[PDB]
């Protein structure tokens, strides 16, 4: 439905600014957490749930959760990227977690994979 | 095989020079896209589809970025210099891997995420 919405970025004394989840097998790169008020919340283009499909043209789409890192880290003096919002296929992710998590013990657990950046 | 650069003798007017830009990332170069017909640059038919800009007042823009093509193209006046190339292939091979990324993603023109400038 959506178009991905290309965005540029400086970082901060934080850096980017948003917590990152998503693609260790079969799922993909998304954006936990807008952090308030940061390099994200000020400009405001980005919001929890949007999937990161490049940065600087390298593709995330199918990326690993560590390559997405090491690109994104690497990403560097500034760093075009383009999010696609997907809010349906973001919440078939993040209550998952949660049942799963319900289940087990009879916001995301930290045996979630996500990587602050 | 490539092919002989010219230079390009053109001058603003209206709204508009007569077409856009695309290109910049990667340092790949700067395109036009398209030449807004009836315009300056359709008008003279000294410009086409798929150009690289190599240089605008003698500014070097092969390496360059897009904003800096982008003013380059608003931000010289009034009468303007360009030794363009014709690289159709190149632009084809860029256009066609947009093209055939967008319904992989989403599922002739460029999607609002691609810098263009209309110029």
């Amino acid at each position: 439905f959506r178009e991905p919405r290309r965005i540029v970025i400086h970082r901060g004394s934080t850096g980017l600014g948003f917590n990152i989840v998503g693609g260790e097998d079969g799922e993909g790169i998304f954006i936990s957490f807008i952090l308030a008020g940061g390099p994200a919340d000020l400009s405001g283009e980005l919001r929890k749930g949007d999937q990161i499909l490049s940065v600087n043209g390298v593709d995330l789409r199918n990326a690993s959760h560590e390559q997405a890192a090491i690109a994104l880290k690497n990403a560097g003096q500034t760093v075009t990227i383009i999010a696609q919002y997907k809010p349906e296929e973001y919440s078939r992710f993040e209550a998952k977690i949660h049942d799963l998590r319900e289940q087990l013990m009879n916001s995301f657990p930290p045996w979630v994979q996500q990587t602050r950046v």
